[PDB]
Order: C-alpha cells, then structure tokens, then sequence
C-alpha cells in the first residue's frame, strides 16, 4: 500500500500535539519523540530487511547510502542527501532542503521531527550499530536546509 | 511524496499507546481518537478538494463514491466497497478486508481506528454534510470484516 503523505504528517501532528498537553516542557516531549522513534525503528527494520537486498551488512557508509536512497523513499517519499563525511568516516549528515513530517508548516525548544531520530537510532541497533543521531539544522527553525548527523559510536557484539 | 504505509501505521500505533497511557480508560481513548480524527479532517478535505475534480457538490451517494474510490486510495492506499444502503439512501457502509491502521496486528472496548471516523465526519463538514460515522465491525475484534457505517444527517446551511 503506497498512500501521500498527507494523513501521516497531520496524524503525527496530532500526536506532537497531544505529548505537549502531556509533558508541558519542550525537553521531555523531544525524549518521548525519541523514545517512541526508537521503538518504532526496532520494528521497522524488519520490514525493511525483507524489503531490501543489503543482507547481513554493518558498513556505515553503505548504510549512509542505503538510509538515504532506500529507506526514505520507501517510507517517507523524499531522497536526502548524504554530506559532510567527517576525515575519520564516522560521521555524516542527512541534508533536506524542508522538514519531512511536516506538510503544512512559543516552543523554540522543541525538536518537531525528533521521532526520525529515534527511528535510525532503533533501526541501525537491530543490525548491530550503535548510532548517535541528532538534528544539527531544521528548516522550522529558519535553518537553511533540515540537517541530521548521524555518528558512528561501535559494533554491538551481542 | 508517497510513501509505504509502514511508518505510518507504526506512529498511529504510538499514539493510540501514548493515548492508553494518558486516560486509562477505552471509551476516553475512542472520543480522544475521534476528536484528533475531526481536527484532521477539517485540514485534509482542503488538500483533498484541490486534488479532485469533486467541486462544489453536496450529494451523499456521489460522496460515498468519492470517498472509498478516490479519498481512500489517495491517503491510505486502500478501496474499501460500498454496501449495505439503506431503502432510504441516507446510509451506507464502508467494508474493509482488514483493518486500514494495522498493518502488524485487555482493551475490548478500544476502537483502535477511530481516528477514521473522526476524519470523515470533519471533511464532510466543511462541505457542509453533517454525518456519523461508526465502526460497526472490526477485524481486530474477530468480526469477518471491518466495517464503517456513514449516516446523513443533515445539509448544514452555514
Ligand atoms: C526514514 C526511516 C529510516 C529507516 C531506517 C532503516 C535503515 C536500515 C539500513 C541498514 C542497512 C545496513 C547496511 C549494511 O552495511
Ligand atoms: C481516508 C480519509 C478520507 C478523507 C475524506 C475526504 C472525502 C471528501 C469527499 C467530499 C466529496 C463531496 C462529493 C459531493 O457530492
């Protein structure tokens, strides 16, 4: 089933919503985002594993490619850019030109699209990465382009 | 941007989890879902109008048409059939094969889609039918189909 974004972005909206009613500091509501994005990727990635043909892989720059040209088109119907490679090849950035969970545009603090980076974070663990992501830029915020940089911190031998 | 449905099934199951957490009781859960669903509604018919060739209309049978032929498909990638009208023309229902906001399946009394509802009776308001929408049937609850029943109500002379 392949639907516009539309219902998914004022859904997530509605729930944004309601986490502030429920938490009433900015902060709190970005760690729930992150916390249920988090759960959110350790289920994804197994639909995605079985959607994919990457098999049983753990190398950063490939999953930077795959994350990018794969992934986000898959679930979200935007393809970002992959820049800003650190010297040691072990940080990245995901470039959007506008936010993705957002269609139609006092909370300074608020990370809106913090959910994406539970999303990686959970999703990257369940194939033995442990992955720092984080937004370093947000269109919403008048930032040029929305940036995620995502850091490689180990293999999890589990 | 179209998208797989995945993530977007994964976020509405967050927030009807963050909703349970809240209230504690079912029936709170199915009229916060359909008020969220209402507020939805009341944004997505101006994207839906804009990408249609609907107009100005007010008639329910085309309505029924419109919404399980071309409104479903658009933001679920779903038809539902039409069935079950009434002698009178003032009631139909929408019956689904499973349920539209799960695609991975003690709370008998949730409505675990209710949001649905919501979204129906809020777009169809503002042009200006007043309608209730219901589950009568739902899969998740081991009925043989899921079904939503739409009632006109009235025109609303706003
Ligand atoms: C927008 C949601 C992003 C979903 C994240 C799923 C990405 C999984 C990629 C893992 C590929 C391993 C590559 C190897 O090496
Ligand atoms: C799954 C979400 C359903 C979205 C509801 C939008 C439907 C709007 C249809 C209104 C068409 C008026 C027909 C006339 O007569």
């Amino acid at each position: 089933k392949k639907m516009s974004s539309e219902l998914f972005t004022l859904t997530y909206g509605a729930l944004v919503t309601q986490l502030c009613k429920d938490y009433e500091n900015d902060e709190d509501v970005n760690k729930q985002l992150d916390r249920m994005g988090y759960n959110i990727g350790v289920r994804l990635i197994e639909d995605f594993l079985a959607r994919s043909n990457v098999g049983r892989c753990h190398d950063f720059r490939e999953t930077a490619d795959v994350i990018a040209k794969v992934a986000f088109k898959m679930y979200l119907g935007i393809t970002p850019s992959i820049t800003n490679w650190s010297p040691a090849g072990d940080e990245f950035s995901l470039i959007l030109e506008n936010n993705p969970l957002v269609d139609f545009v006092n909370h300074s603090a608020l990370i809106y699209s913090n959910l994406l980076c539970g999303v990686l974070r959970g999703a990257l663990e369940m194939v033995q990465m442990a992955v720092e992501a984080k937004f370093v830029q947000d269109t919403l915020k008048g930032d040029g382009v929305t940036e995620i940089r995502m850091r490689f911190i180990r293999r999890i031998e589990d």
